[PDB]
């Protein structure tokens, strides 16, 4: 009866709010030394994207959630849990006060391969904004995901992914599972170049039978693609 | 499924002073506090004018805030970096956060906005008069986020779109007969934050509120499928109330 | 169809002991100085007839004290709330809770003022909640046809009628104010009588089906010599 | 309809180990001193029959201790809890949760053996259990408008299981519907805590609580005598 | 209608701490040193306890916000679980260790099913009972925490329902968590009592992902898909002597 998975890179959605009247304290010099810091870092991340075994990004967190999202992928639980110890020992990171976590792994659902690889250790784009949100199937009363036979599951499955197809292009989609690690059975990451986007595929996915009757969602997190120039900005006051 | 129409992003800043921090400070600190957020306001109000957005404060009751900032603008970056630079203003230290909700000014194809055709309703200057709101400087404000329920019989999402059309038709009618007493602004934010809609309403007499809310419970659309967050009231803010709110 | 008269806060403060101890006793005497003519400009208001207000002391962790304040506008309460929080010794006051909501009464006539404008009876207690009606599958209050609703709330109007010169009752509406429908205030000179109306009114179908209910609130009446001994440290 | 007899506060506090810790220990020694004489009080009060009280630490982060006090009167409860949070030593006591009830007899006052009942003596067990519940009212499940024979006989069993654990398990139900968030407050004491577990298992396969109760958190712990409140705070 | 009756062993703390790592940086090194001194004593004092045979203990890094590391103690008294407790939190370097969250438990084993023949014999004195009763911790890579209740919720309510129906329920989940002997090992603490669950569940692995297959397979069984309440779930690595002095090392 039961889903089986191929599983990828392990993934941190780090939601951090930061903390500005402390920040405004401090001297101008200890801000730049912070940043600096910051600064080498990232540049040591993205090493580890160059060479291939691992991914993050940044995006700036819309409303009082989050000013940032860091979202680090790595091919291990312990190389994931040293790049969030060593983040959080940062000095600036006294600075960004933990709002929200995630944890995750990639998931490909049965419901090499070239065209797997690049699903299950994806390359993150470079889209101007991002959305993040947690969900799981429901198990109440008459709605229960988990006790549904699984060709009804399947063809439930099958007319999801017809509308996520119709997205393709517009948004594209990293889907990790949790079950096992984390509050919710998944975390689902969108990026598009249009925001509208993102309200438009999750309206149109929540009509569809799948998520309209077995979908139980957490909170929404949506931001902008955060490089060096707009990260210096952010903190500078 | 419903198809929308989008204009502007919307960000509701709901805030408490910390009078105890604000109290500690000199009256001259606390003016030039004060005038960078003029500054910051009036800067607003040049956007506002060159038509890239709008905004407004009102005082809120009880503990839940004592201020909301909500503004609009037409791109989530423009968004983003209104409420980065509010955060760096000096008084923003003593402006607490309790709450904020993320929308974009929506309408829905339940009912038509416009005579049907080729001509695309972003041109139409009623329907962007809609998108694109003048905010009303009426006395009092109320906020709430809604969701639509998806709970065994009673499960918006699965019924078909004529009966879904009904229910919001006859929604419609009540929130009609409100005109000239409650207008309202609906913000979707399936997608943008925790709830389905953020629900912005105006009116000069607060209790006008209280009536339509009430009414719309009884109605099936409301009474079968709502799902409320928490509400906000609250009473307009010019530059006269401002200073004055923070003379302690 | 209601109609509707003052305007409520009700504002749940607990005291902040380790700060309020660091003072010496003349800062504290000063900042009850001003709580005192702030309290006695609050007795004015009352005594021309525009608005009410009282102090009760909260048992339990939820607050040391609740401001139940009745004022005929929101502008007006707007403003009795900011001045409260600018006093000094506010300060000391930590927000834990509160509440807004409007006398409802489902204005010429002078028992229907003496409801909609209601003077707060000095009862030994207090007890606060906020409620709603369900909407909750087969248990949905706003999905039954008028005439079963008015014969439910009939009923539990007889009981209320029981506890005549037991408890007294303030129900304030909040529908677009709070986060509940209601706000319930009780006053009782025995804490006990609560305990029994409310739980009678539990049994009672329009409460059995269809009630939701917050925290509850439970206190005891402040005047101005246990306000002085509250304080001293 | 229900006998009601004293006024009880489970008060619920942790520790502030880092302010304590910064304190020299004469000033350590002058709270806890003020604090002896404040239970030596409390000591007065209920060597006149006119309340009770215990202390128990408390077991994981929700609290380090429970202060569980008894009176009279509301008024008499509310003055022991600002006296309390007025001892010096209070501001190293941080609340972190706390409940409102009454002793309750329900019929599902000059009698000797219902007095013991309303006016509890507390056992010095080695063990305490806390509990919060309310009784649903939940579509098919609703105590509340089950008749009221029905209701008698969903008692009547529950009380049967409880009479089997006489002499391992002493229980204080507090009613507090109109007093605080849910509609009981139960207070187990024992000197085996698995007892606990064990009578809470049991009941809850019973039908009064399978389909009716709805409970909040749990909260066990151990006796504090003056012995064991001392070495509690000595770093 | 009839209770589940249960074998207990030892009470089980689960101690989430977060690290205040901006008060820890402005520690100078030689009192960082002695914090960390101070905790490798009580951590062998703890060993000692273990190596007698009166107790366990294990730490863990945690990933994500909701802790920095776990400290799993089990003890064979509340007192002694309590002054465990008590004496951590009064280590100096327990001002830097922010309590997140926590969980009380003892060890239990069910009679839905036999775990030992019915001949007469005192279960508590059969080997294979106690191993279980009092386990030793083992010493794998990751570990998983999260509590769980059974549903009581109109027509799905286990509660309510008769034991030979959980038996069967019962019988058809061990089933596959059998089938992960050798990949998983399970404590399950019973709560109901003691904490606001029902029980505690632990896992360990060498390898996190069978955590993901163990819990998915069973939430497709009847009787966690119908009748499981799930709380929070943590995951973490071993954390031994030389990777928590890297953890604190700035
Ligand atoms: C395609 C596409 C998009 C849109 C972005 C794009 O343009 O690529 C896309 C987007 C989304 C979005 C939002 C969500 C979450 C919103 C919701 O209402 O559930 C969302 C949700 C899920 N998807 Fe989704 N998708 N999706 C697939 C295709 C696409 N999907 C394929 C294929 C599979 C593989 C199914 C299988 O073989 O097992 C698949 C699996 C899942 C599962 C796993 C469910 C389960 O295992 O029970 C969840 C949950
Ligand atoms: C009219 C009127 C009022 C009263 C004040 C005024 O007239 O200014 C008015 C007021 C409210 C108020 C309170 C609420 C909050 C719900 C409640 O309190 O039960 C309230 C709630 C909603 N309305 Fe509402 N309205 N309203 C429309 C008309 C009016 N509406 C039209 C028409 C549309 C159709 C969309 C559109 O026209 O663009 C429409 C859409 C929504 C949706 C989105 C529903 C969905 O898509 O499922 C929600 C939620
Ligand atoms: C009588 C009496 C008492 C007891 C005190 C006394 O001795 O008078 C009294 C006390 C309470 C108490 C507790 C509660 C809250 C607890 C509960 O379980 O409902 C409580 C609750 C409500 N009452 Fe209540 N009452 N009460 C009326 C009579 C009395 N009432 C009359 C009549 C009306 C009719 C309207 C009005 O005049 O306000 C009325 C209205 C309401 C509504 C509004 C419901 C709705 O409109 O859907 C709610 C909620
Ligand atoms: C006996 C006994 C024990 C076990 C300890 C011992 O041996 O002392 C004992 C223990 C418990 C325990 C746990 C709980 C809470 C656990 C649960 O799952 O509800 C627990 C729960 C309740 N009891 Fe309980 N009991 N109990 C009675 C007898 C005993 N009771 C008698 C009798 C009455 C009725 C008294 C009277 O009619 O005057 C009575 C009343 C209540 C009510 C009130 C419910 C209601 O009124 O709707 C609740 C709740
Ligand atoms: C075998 C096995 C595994 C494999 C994984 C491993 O070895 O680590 C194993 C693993 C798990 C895992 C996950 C969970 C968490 C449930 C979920 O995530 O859906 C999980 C959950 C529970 N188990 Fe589980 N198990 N398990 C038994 C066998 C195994 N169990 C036997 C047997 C008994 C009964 C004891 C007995 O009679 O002997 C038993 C009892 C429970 C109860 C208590 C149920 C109740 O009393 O109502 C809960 C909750
Ligand atoms: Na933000
Ligand atoms: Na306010
Ligand atoms: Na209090
Ligand atoms: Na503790
Ligand atoms: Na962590």
């Amino acid at each position: 009866e039961a889903v089986k998975t191929l599983d990828g890179w392990f993934c941190l959605h780090d939601f951090r709010s930061i903390d500005w009247a402390a920040w405004r304290e401090l001297n101008p010099g200890n801000q730049e030394l912070m940043l600096n810091e910051l600064s080498h870092f990232l540049s040591d991340m993205e090493i580890t994207k160059n060479i291939g075994e691992g991914e993050h990004t940044i995006y700036s967190i819309l409303g009082q959630k989050a000013d940032l999202v860091f979202f680090t992928l790595r091919d291990s639980l312990e190389a994931l849990n040293e790049v969030e110890n060593r983040f959080n020992k940062l000095a600036i990171a006294d600075y960004l006060l933990p709002t929200y976590s995630y944890i995750s792994v990639v998931e490909l659902s049965n419901y090499q391969n070239k065209g797997v690889r690049a699903r299950l250790y994806p390359a993150l784009p470079p889209k101007k904004h991002i959305c993040f949100y947690p969900m799981s199937k429901k198990r109440d009363g008459a709605d229960n995901w988990y006790m549904l036979p699984m060709e009804e599951r399947q063809q439930l499955i099958r007319d999801h992914g017809l509308i996520g197809r119709s997205y393709a292009g517009k948004v594209q989609q990293i889907i990790g599972g949790s079950i096992g690690f984390d509050d919710y059975e998944w975390g689902v990451t969108l990026f598009s170049d249009d925001a509208l986007e993102f309200k438009r595929i999750v309206t149109e996915m929540r009509f569809d039978e799948a998520s309209a009757r077995y979908a139980e969602f957490g909170s929404f997190f949506i931001g902008n693609l955060l490089l060096s120039e707009q990260l210096s900005k952010l903190f500078t006051i």
